[PDB]
């Protein structure tokens, strides 16, 4: 990009001013001796700027020079106090360089002599974006419990460093922490901040959430943070008894799901697209719920809606197959090849009731694919255009034939009623889909679940580079093969007797559904045996059984992420149906309180077993 | 189903009565000072309820609150005497909970004052059920006898506690050791039992059957443990001698074999369905009787029985073909589809000989299809209703085959001085089944073995799993293309006439085996070429191509799996086989006993090679 390459023009720039302004080249090389000589009696400029427009300061902060910001601390004592000032670093300060490269005696220096501990890091580089390395949020203190130094952790709290603090995304100083990758110490630094959280009012900290609404025990779930989610869970986790090798606990459930107001949990797994957000579906209390919920209420809600489906497709193919028919209205078979003796009633013949018996029950589909469009419509009113056409799975292509069968339904009501000639057009496009829409109902299932996830991953994924060769081969081979049976009869073989017909011929020589054409009677050209063994190698002993190989070298190496994903095909099925169907049936999942002195959250019992003695 | 919810329910309510009623609240964080205030003037609560109507004792114990409980035997000497009072705790005593918790200060206390450590426990919680995770048994002893706690052992049977002793299950302590899953101590622990039995006037402890009749050797092999199968073995296991690194070995086989009296170990194997039960027979005094049995005595007769298969069926298969037809008794002519020109022969022509050599063929045929319904209702008789539609493949779907073959030739002796029209329909069946059967005999071969596993793990796992993904997409297109050809000719391009066809005919291009419809002098209409494009392409390259990589996946994945149960499959056809047939071809397995000075028990020699 031309904006990538502007933080290279900048950053040899900076360094081309050390290589001038001598002073902060004997800030560079900790120059000592040079720097009383350039200052202490004739001076003249302290106040330099660079590319960034720092300061010797910054300078001697960057390389670890505590000799060369003694000096500079004692010839200008205003230095500390203000900020780097350019597009790239904005407001970053003395103190801010010193926390990271961990310089614990250059902070006490700092401090001392009087720093700013609220200077937002409000710069370019800073942002949280794919295109930085490190996101350490704005404040020094951020800065300091990231990277681990606990020591300098200590030694800001100390001057008044504010734990409440929010960046320009919303995110607190426990927000950052699940966010860095290297995690290592950050379950132990997560806990010395709670320390520090001895006096505050009633929001505990923890209860303050992003600019996008979400704290941070649920940004642990959203970001994948498997190591800090069990170090929050031991938290809300209270263990009732022990018996022998029998302990019962309890779970807090406050905000595990909850599925009460917008913002559950698990709608948050199931709507993300982390390889490593979709895995919390493993850890103890999570894989309790979305059985039970499943097991004893949504599997079976499941099968009645899909079973009242079944029924409804075939009452629109039932309707299908006995259309209307005339014979053969006003012409007679005038050139050739008019294989066509019927013609389709006008809009002037309901009576005889087996005739009428179906005007009922095309009435049944045609309010069917009312209440589709009314289920779907409000479904880009809330989020948009780009979760149809995203390959999300969970709920995947599955919504754009839906919407698509319902929407050709209406045509043949436009169809209907206007006497249009050609009407098989959108019905033959309603049963290609409608049908192969109870497809979706091979979800729930123990044995039809997982297998259907790999039909989807061919279809996109191992059959988009398999067409552009398809195409391409057969582009050649149907041209050569018109060019050899133009000087030729179409009567007696006649496989090609135009070019539109000549690719859907050779299209299907290439899948060997066609025998392959041949004639003996009559003397084929010889250009035609030697082009056509030349295809049938490269086709069918080259191309398709190439691709049979292809298939099962990707068959067993990803067949550890279809039992990852389908189960999450279940998860978000199930939590579907519970924003969606009134509570009258589905109960809230779990034991609540205020029969018991509890406290009202609702709870959920786990026995397990201790394997030790 | 809300019972595991309501065993739930009643917890909390045990943490709720225990806030209230304080002398409860302090057993439970041993607070002495408290309990002290809560008694020694006034008290008057002492024989408190919970939820399970348990105890203070209880909860001062559930809790290893030792302290608090040793002034609760002090202050309330009869709390030792009574149990929980409920469903989910039936009998529990206050011996349980120490036990189980390791406490061995409180158990020497509490059977100081004395506890009944005989008495049973009965809750809902400790039946042998599959929900629950623990399974002690019923009586103290049991329950630290299963821990590991060797003392609390030592410490129970100085004060009367009775080893012979069955629960509800009829299980001895002797058959819950064989039941927990990480044994680590159990072994160990087995020799411990064993030493305090002293071989009095009633018989020794490990000849007692259980409530279903099983003994704890046999015990050992239906719930396959191998690691208290190898520590059983030893006790009957004699040393003949050794000669440098051979060493020849007599084993004892008095429950091994069969025997008659069919509760045998090599019957309760292969019966049961229990995966690692079939792990036994790689055991070295089992895995020899099995050869021994099977090559010189179960592979000659099988194959010999297998060859009077072979000849039964040609004995109808050439019966079948000859039947009799007159050309056409008096119709004619649906002037089309009416390719109908033989009928068959009324019951009156049975002149010409070649029906009198027909008339044994019948016979022979239909003497065979009685005799299968005289040993295979001794089958369903005796309990296997569950089994021949259960699918324990030892013994698999072929018991359902051969019944169904011997039901459809007496539909056919049926059809037969009857005179009905439909005798094709059942004689159908009669050969596409009784053919199939004899793929029974490819069971005890070398090398055709363990592909016919394969067949059967194909057709209920891995072909069921995509025929409801056929009927889905197989009924999209032939509605789909029977509209488009609906206002075509038949004459010419008659894929589709009529519906039913319009499946049949689709369902075959499904496979690739016609060849697609087309007619080059007709011209098509054009949502064909548009829809037939898009189904070739689904069905070729993308779901038959998606097929054969489902087969060549899990076929190296259950590669280990089917060599696991065809050499159970071979057992499983020597030992029906041994009670079949009279034992005077038979001979019995193994030495005989008294004829050498031994002790009647038949033996049975292995030598081996140490190193
Ligand atoms: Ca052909
Ligand atoms: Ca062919």
């Amino acid at each position: 990009e031309s904006w990538a390459q502007s933080r290279d023009e900048q950053n040899l720039l900076q360094q081309k001013r050390i290589w001038e302004s001598p002073l902060l080249l004997a800030a560079k090389e900790n120059n000592v001796q040079a720097l009383i000589k350039l200052l202490k009696f004739e001076g003249c400029e302290v106040h330099q700027k660079g590319a960034m427009g720092e300061t010797a300061l910054h300078i001697a902060a960057l390389y670890d020079n505590l000799e060369a910001a003694m000096v500079l601390m004692e010839a200008a004592p205003e230095l500390v106090f203000e900020p780097m000032t350019s597009e790239l670093y904005e407001g970053q300060t003395a103190l801010h360089i010193a926390v990271i490269n961990q310089n614990v005696n250059l902070v006490r220096a700092l401090l001392a002599r009087g720093a700013s501990v609220s200077a937002r890091a409000t710069g370019s580089v800073f942002h949280y974006r794919p295109h930085n390395l490190i996101y350490y949020g704005e404040h020094p203190l951020s800065f300091a419990a990231c990277v681990g130094s606990e020591e300098i952790v200590r030694l800001l709290i100390e001057h008044g460093a504010d734990i409440r603090a929010q960046d320009s995304l919303g995110n607190t100083v426990l927000h950052i922490l699940i966010l860095q990758p290297n995690k290592t110490f950050a379950c132990q630094m997560y806990n010395l901040l709670l320390s520090y959280d001895g006096g505050d009012h009633l929001k505990s900290l923890e209860l303050v959430p992003n600019n996008q609404g979400l704290t941070p025990f649920k940004l642990a779930g959203v970001e994948g943070n498997i190591v800090m989610f069990q170090h929050l869970m031991q938290k809300r986790k209270h263990i009732q008894w022990t018996y022998g090798p029998l302990t019962s606990t309890l779970y807090d459930l406050t905000e595990i799901d909850s599925s009460g107001d917008d913002q559950s949990l698990l709608e948050l797994i199931v709507t993300t697209k982390k390889r490593e957000a979709r895995q919390i579906l493993d850890q103890t209390p999570v894989k309790e719920l979305v059985s039970l919920k499943w097991k004893r209420y949504g599997r079976p809600y499941f099968c009645v809606l899909g079973a009242i489906y079944v029924l409804y497709i075939i009452c629109f193919t039932m309707c299908c197959v006995y259309r209307p028919l005339k014979p053969r209205i006003t012409n007679r078979t005038n050139p050739r090849d008019n294989t066509l003796l019927q013609q389709k009633l006008l809009q002037e013949a309901y009576v005889t009731p087996k005739d009428d018996l179906r005007l009922v029950g095309e009435l049944v589909s045609i309010v069917g694919a009312v209440i589709i469009l009314l289920v779907e419509i409000p479904d880009i009113f809330r989020l948009g255009v780009t979760r149809f056409f995203g390959q999300t799975i969970l709920g995947g292509p599955f919504h754009v034939i839906i919407v698509t069968y319902a929407f050709m339904v209406l045509v043949t009501m436009v169809m209907r009623l206007t006497n249009s000639d050609g009407e098989v057009v959108p019905m033959s496009f309603a049963l290609v889909l409608g049908w192969c829409n109870v497809m979706y109902f091979a979800r729930g299932f123990q044995m039809l679940g997982p297998f259907t996830i790999m039909i989807q991953k061919m279809i996109f994924g191992d059959l988009m580079r398999f067409c552009w060769l398809m195409a391409v081969v057969i582009l050649g081979f149907a041209s050569a093969f018109y060019i050899i049976f133009q000087t030729e009869d179409p009567d007696e073989l006649g496989h090609f007797y135009d070019y539109p017909m000549a690719l859907f011929s050779t299209f299907e020589l290439f899948l060997t559904i066609i025998d392959g054409p041949a004639n003996y009677d009559v003397d084929l050209p010889f250009m035609y045996s030697i082009t056509y063994a030349a295809f049938a190698i490269i086709a069918t002993l080259l191309m398709l059984n190439l691709l049979i190989a292809m298939m099962g070298d990707t068959h067993w190496r990803v067949a550890h992420e279809r039992d990852e994903l389908w189960r999450a095909q279940v998860v978000a099925t199930t939590v579907m149906l519970e924003r969606k169907l009134p509570r009258c049936l589905w109960p809230r999942s779990g034991i609540c309180g205020r029969e018991y002195g509890l406290g009202d959250r609702w709870f959920l019992r786990v026995e397990d077993r201790q394997d030790l003695n």
